[PDB]
């Protein structure tokens, strides 16, 4: 409808795949080369389905901060025959608050979904499903099941991936440029 949705659509149409694990279908953001991210609770194994094609996982790393606290981001390298558009220059360098964000989802169940979630708070600590978690972003939208891995953007920035909700608020894990240096 507007420049927020324009940027979100541009990211969804080139930098997402549908990831299936034994724990469900997830929106999966490709970042560069064959490297993508997914919430850690997807429990990635040695094999994953990518757009319903059996795909070997070459590496998977569940990120934790330097206090050894869960970040809820898993970085996956896929044995795919094609690279993602490199979007690392759209990642923020530092923890921050944001205005006017969009949460975008693409699964079998929720294709072409875009939600204007509004103001995003640097919330920080969250007890996420019993697990102490750092670097959490919060937005005041009643997010539901199946939206996990959905991409949080502002105009010009890819800032996080949706990892949870409490029925009234939704929570995302930060994406930082420093996660994807090579
Ligand atoms: C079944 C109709 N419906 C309303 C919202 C949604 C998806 N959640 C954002 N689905």
């Amino acid at each position: 409808m507007g420049p927020g949705f324009d940027f979100a659509q541009a990211i969804m149409k080139k930098n997402t795949v549908i990831a299936r694990t034994e724990k469900g279908e997830f929106t999966m953001l490709g970042v560069y080369d064959r490297v993508a991210v997914i919430p850690t609770h997807a429990s990635v194994g040695e094999i994953i389905y990518i757009n319903d094609v059996e795909t070997r996982v070459l590496d998977a790393c569940a990120l934790r901060d330097l206090t050894d606290t869960n970040l809820e981001i898993t970085i996956v390298k896929l044995d795919r025959n094609q690279k993602f558009r490199d979007i690392r220059h759209f990642l923020p360098r530092c923890e921050d608050d944001y205005n006017d964000a969009v949460l975008s989802v693409h699964t079998s169940k929720f294709p072409n979904m875009y939600i204007p979630v509004g103001q995003v708070t640097n919330y920080g600590f969250l007890n996420l499903g019993g697990t102490p978690t750092h670097r959490i972003l919060m937005y005041n939208f009643p997010t539901r099941a199946g939206q996990c891995g959905g991409v949080v953007t502002t105009t010009g920035k890819v800032i996080g991936i949706h990892v949870g909700g409490n029925g009234a608020q939704g929570f995302a894990a930060m994406l930082l440029h420093s996660y994807f240096t090579d």
